[PDB]
């Protein structure tokens, strides 16, 4: 219905696809990558996209990314704004390895979806809010 | 009002609840779990659910999970696909421990909400962007 | 535009305000913070807010946070509950350092957006779901 235009780094990239039981779409390593334990690598995903106007993309690991590849995503969740749409605006997955690992070209290491950007807001400075505190950081306990 | 249908692993699971000042709902460890420093374990949450038609769920840690339990969630924000609604599709929290830790049965360790899924989209391959 | 009321901790906090059309908004460390390798610290952000009615906020690292500071966010994506709007409900970024690091007062370290909260839902216990199993945790493989 809405269109995402996708440009691949080259012909050798494995084209991404929606699967029926996957609500997000898996993204793939653009090359083989070796990462040592406790080291970092920006893993190319080999895709550039023009998202629909007013949308952004979010990128997170798969549940199995750690078991299969030994990495976490250092930025937690990546945000790809609609403006990141140029011919050379390729996506990357920021990986920290918790064990020595090999990722192979084409491996499905993360997943993405789109959703609307937040509404327009205006931040208005006040000197006092006049509300009771909720508390946070575990105020409700654990049991 | 939308319904979430929840099936518990067994009668010993602590039934989950909404609290007024919690915009996401807390989920609980299904059993005692020990995790050693620099090890991974899938913490069972003791729940299987059928979400409203067209919805997914998202799962993240509580802010106090790291102090209390010394774990991070390896997938950052877990996505529960709408199709994960079978009788054996029990939810889990994928934990990596940064120190030796013990989690007790019933402990509130993460939180979830529901969200409309991304609609069907067309992926149109192009040679160049604009 | 929807209004967000923002209160700063003190006059020394670096103000955000600017024109806001949908992009995530950067937040800043409220004081200098030193973190040792493999240790944790709250990083105070020096802001308290009242979000629009019916909205929560989400906080993630900036894309450059790991490169600049060597930290990951321990809760991945922070959820600021709508009720966290008191005069002493100051936001924080929960940081774990993978190297020795220094964060300076005023340094941009994380980013946020608002989002409509999940509506009221009824939790209905059932004995049996009656659907086929999907499976999970990497059931679709990696290739
Ligand atoms: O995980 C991420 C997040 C962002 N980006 C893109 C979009 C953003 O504008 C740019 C700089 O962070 O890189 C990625 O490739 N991966
Ligand atoms: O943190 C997570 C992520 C996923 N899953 C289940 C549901 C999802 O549909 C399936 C595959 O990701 O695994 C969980 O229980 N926990
Ligand atoms: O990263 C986080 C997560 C939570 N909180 C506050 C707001 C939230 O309502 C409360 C409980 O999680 O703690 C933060 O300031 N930062
Ligand atoms: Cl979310
Ligand atoms: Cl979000
Ligand atoms: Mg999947
Ligand atoms: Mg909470």
């Amino acid at each position: 219905t809405m269109q995402i235009k996708i440009k691949y780094l080259d012909e050798t990239q494995t084209r991404i696809s929606k699967i029926e039981q996957g609500d997000w779409i898996d993204l793939r390593a653009a090359e083989d990558v070796t990462i040592k334990k406790d080291e970092f690598k920006l893993v190319p995903l080999g895709v550039a996209m023009e998202l629909p106007e007013g949308y952004e993309a979010h990128v997170v690991p798969r549940s199995s990314t750690y078991k299969n590849f030994g990495v976490i995503q250092t930025n937690s969740m990546g945000v790809i704004d609609e403006s990141y749409k140029g011919d050379n605006d390729f996506w990357f997955f920021p990986a920290y390895a918790l064990r020595d690992t090999e990722i192979k070209k084409g491996d499905r290491i993360c997943q993405f979806r789109i959703m609307k950007k937040m509404p327009a807001v205006e931040l208005v400075e006040v000197e006092h809010l006049g509300n009771e505190d909720r508390g946070g950081l575990g105020s409700t306990g654990t049991k």
